C-alpha cells in the first residue's frame, strides 16, 4: 500500500503520524496518552486495523553524538511491544535530536518525513 505509521514515544504522550509513499507525504493524527509510557493498546490496535501500514516507524531518541538518552531504552521497549502484540514490521529510526491534538503529533510527523527523505 505504501501506507506507514510513525510513533514518537513519550512517557505521558506518544505522537502519531500517518504517511503515504505514493504521494510521498506525512500528516499528524491525534496524540495518544500514556501512563508512564504505556498506552491503551486498543487505540494502537484500531490504528493498525484502520490504516493497514506496510510497516511502522518508531523514533529512537539519541544524543547528537549518537549516544543513548534517558528515554532511548523505553522507546525501544515500546517498539518491541508493538511488534510483539501485533506482528506488524516495526522499524526504529534514529532520532538524532539536539538541545536548541494532531499538534501534539508534530514530532511524529517529522520522524516520518525524515524517514521518507532519507530514502527508507
Amino acid at each position: 500500500s505504501g501506507t506507514l505509521l510513525a510513533f514518537d514515544f513519550g512517557t505521558k504522550s506518544i505522537g502519531v503520524a500517518v504517511g503515504q509513499r505514493i504521494t510521498g507525504t506525512a500528516r499528524p493524527l491525534p496524540a495518544i496518552k500514556a501512563q508512564d509510557g504505556t498506552p491503551d493498546w486498543n487505540i494502537i490496535e484500531r490504528l493498525l486495523k484502520e490504516w493497514q501500514p506496510d510497516e511502522i516507524i518508531v523514533g529512537l531518541p539519541l544524543n547528537m553524538d549518537g549516544t543513548e538518552q534517558p528515554l532511548t531504552a523505553r522507546a525501544r521497549k515500546f517498539a518491541n511491544r508493538i511488534h510483539g502484540r501485533f506482528g506488524v514490521e516495526v522499524k526504529l529510526h534514529d532520532e538524532r535530536l539536539s538541545t536548541v491534538g494532531k499538534v501534539d503529533s508534530a514530532s511524529a510527523v517529522i520522524i516520518l518525513e525524515s524517514y521518507f527523505e532519507q530514502g527508507y
